[PDB]
């Protein structure tokens, strides 16, 4: 009797950042209350200033992580305001039922659904848009995020001991297709509709022309690099709704990785890089050894820099001699 | 001493369904009989009437499931009517030696052949023609299928307790290559033998013009889409004998997979996605808990709902709100 | 303290053969020491007589293979000759802190270094170039290899029983990215220098023009195919630096596969193909049990059969009808 469950209310954060969150449940199980609105907007992707029409969930690719416990019960409020130009809806690959829920939060401009699914897989899961005959063009417009349900005792290593994370960051990967010209130059369209058929046909080319965490090529670097300390158990989950992907952190490993992101199979550990298939949310957790800059990129290396798939982590703390020493310096 | 083993003649049935087969073995080892004749036949593989001269086992893309237990012998009677006009072959994956049966099984046209081999290994696996010097040229023409070879006491789980499926389907995915003229318009050929160069040419882009479930855009919808009831036991074995595929049941998940097919491996629990590398068969198990139409997908979305990998169940029974429901439809 | 532990010098040998070494340490923690010439050296990749500028570490593509125990300190002497024109460095996969080494081996041609880093995780691993702003340039001229770190009780099955191996091979598979004119032909240019721009959009096309084992198409076949013997246990590397692949022996399995090449995890057995994701090694363990020729390829079956990823085995020894046979050759 779902009317005698607590309720409560989160308020998510942007990406890369993760809301508030218990990892071992401190009560029972719980109807958790989310609300997303549907925001399409123009995102300059690169450095050199392309423009697409994206199409987001709360304002950010990739949208929110949502976090709960398994067997809660997810409330999505989703609303579509009437400045959007789309129909819109919701799929989570956490939940069952109704293509995830797709085919009941259909959602005009000017419309709003609540919809409430149990959670009863423990894992990360991606969810993205899903309306009836375009699917993929909603989805590489940047229409999806991930959901993280955690198993009520928290995460578990391969013996079935705790193991508990002091930071958690979510990576969300987007392959964009965007149309060209004959000599190779973006298009620019003035509305989403206007893009339509040139992105089909960008589509079926199945080559990406950027390849992005968090949005953009460089939108974690600099002042928006993630940042850990020596010491820090760090968790990244990471994401991917059409493309697989190879995550890499540089100078690290996975020490505990799932890498289809389900947490009742053991961890796969001492990872080098770990494949994510596309349509799938992963997670690694790593203890951070060394201080300084480290790469966290998709490892094929065009598509990570070439293309925009890498970010950085900036470490804080004490270098070990023991673990890695420049014995002769570069000299002629 | 083979003699002495008992024979069974087995009548293979059209993708994809599966012929009627013992789950846990009811006798001790058999010499399991298959006959398979080679189709040379143009095949209509869109909504658009684009046909390709196909290559295929027993008339059908892909080739028909034949299932065995673990430490049976497979004879197959192959035959290559005179009505074809190539050399074909076949190859199993499930064997061990002589590039899988294919050195001994270079049958021309008018000419049949009897191969004899032990399944010693269980698992699902590929099976495909591989002709010297024209491999891809056939398998992406459509000539595979698969193999499942059980173990004598049936599918476990994790913990090796029985797993016991109610309906078993086969879902072969198939990439075509079809060669397109200067301005993008597939060509047409009165003889796979025409069509040689422009084939090679064309799978050398990497990329495919369709991507197929049991080898038609739309093959596994309306009068055919797969169907099930609640509280039904379903394994979908799935094979892609040249390129990486990452279904996804819209809806549901895979409760238990073995994505690289081989069974003495534990399954992996509560699949979003999985990945079955080009040149594998793999299994999952669900059990349904919702009615209603559930799309099961290759999740790269592009090749999915644009070049054509995606199929329906229908599912009759019972619909639980427990697991979701429509609080608020959607309204303005 | 580092100084009182013994050093031991090995002289590393052309993939896909392998240092000498001992599967279980037969002494304590050492410092292994290694040195490296990197050479910049025109290469023949195919037999039409394509021919690229090769970026190498030791002469060869792939890198050589480096073998150590886990604990172990590797010291790597890294010398660019002043007959080189690029700055390289090295990245280990194994190693942590300062990018895998790649901060701290910057060398300008007539420069040297040597690095020194303990190998605390066991498994295969990729060692790469990556040098600031030009990292896949480099990976994708050639200059890739691995290192195996043993456990230093050696390989475990499933069941945590020894697994020896008779003969070990090196397979490096090396995705190239020639550039084109507008015709479709191969451009030549007199230095890497040269190169530059026309590589970059080459490979923003993420379709390779070749894709080869040993760095040449053929490179393993004739008489350099690699041999063994009924009954002989090899273990069989496979590396990719930059892109996927899914490696399978026609007419074998993978008993007993390390997928992504991380030996603290179980390993899966009875492969039929296995999925290395691009920035990894692995590693197959596979007992002969009949002769002949064998064909090891990655299953895309056109990036094996037309671009280039194929080698041999030849086995010797006894053939067993048991487990295959003809019963009726091929015959009108
Ligand atoms: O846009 N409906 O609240
Ligand atoms: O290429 N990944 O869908
Ligand atoms: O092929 N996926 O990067
Ligand atoms: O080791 N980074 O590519
Ligand atoms: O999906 N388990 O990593
Ligand atoms: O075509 N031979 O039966
Ligand atoms: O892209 N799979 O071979
Ligand atoms: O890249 N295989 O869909
Ligand atoms: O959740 N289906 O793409
Ligand atoms: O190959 N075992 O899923
Ligand atoms: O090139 N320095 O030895
Ligand atoms: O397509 N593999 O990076
Ligand atoms: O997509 N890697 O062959
Ligand atoms: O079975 N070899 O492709
Ligand atoms: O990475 N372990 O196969
Ligand atoms: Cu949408
Ligand atoms: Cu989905
Ligand atoms: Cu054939
Ligand atoms: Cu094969
Ligand atoms: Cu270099
Ligand atoms: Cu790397």
């Amino acid at each position: 009797d779902i009317s005698t469950l607590p309720r409560v209310k989160v308020d998510l954060v942007k990406p890369p950042f993760v809301h508030a969150h218990d990892q071992v449940a401190k009560t029972g199980p719980r109807v958790v209350e989310f609300t997303m609105t549907i925001e399409e907007k123009k995102l300059v992707i690169d450095r050199e200033g392309t423009e697409i029409h994206a199409m987001t969930f709360n304002g950010s690719v990739p949208g929110p992580l949502m976090v709960v416990h398994e067997n809660d019960y997810v409330e999505l409020r989703l609303i579509n305001p009437d400045t959007n130009t789309l129909l819109h809806n919701i799929d989570f690959h956490a939940a069952t039922g109704a293509l995830g829920g797709g085919a009941l939060t259909q959602v005009n401009p000017g419309e709003e659904t609540t919809l409430r699914f149990k959670a009863t897989k423990p894992g990360v899961f991606v969810y993205h848009c899903a309306p009836e005959g375009m699917v993929p063009w909603h989805v590489t417009s940047g229409m999806n995020g991930a959901i993280m349900v955690l198993p009520r005792d928290g995460l578990k290593d391969e013996k079935g001991q705790p193991l508990t994370y002091d930071k958690i960051y979510y990576v969300g990967e987007q392959d964009f297709y965007v149309p060209k010209d004959e000599a190779g130059n973006y298009k620019k369209y003035e509305t989403p509709g206007e893009a339509y058929e040139d992105a089909v046909k960008a589509m079926r080319t199945l080559t990406p022309t950027h390849i992005v965490f968090n949005g953009a090529v460089g939108a974690l670097t600099g002042d928006h690099a993630l940042t850990a300390a020596v010491g820090e158990r760090v968790l990244v989950v990471h994401s991917q709704a059409n493309r697989d992907t190879r995550p890499h952190l540089i100078g690290g490993h996975g020490d505990y990785v799932w890498a289809t992101g389900k947490f009742r199979n053991p961890p796969d550990l001492d990872q080098e890089t770990w494949l994510i298939p596309g349509g799938t949310a992963g997670a690694a957790f790593y203890t951070f050894r060394q201080p300084g800059v480290y790469a966290y990129v998709n490892h094929n290396l065009i598509e990570a820099f070439e293309l925009g798939a890498a970010g950085h982590f900036k470490v804080t703390g004490e270098w070990n001699d023991d673990l890695m020493t420049s014995v002769v310096k570069p000299a002629s």
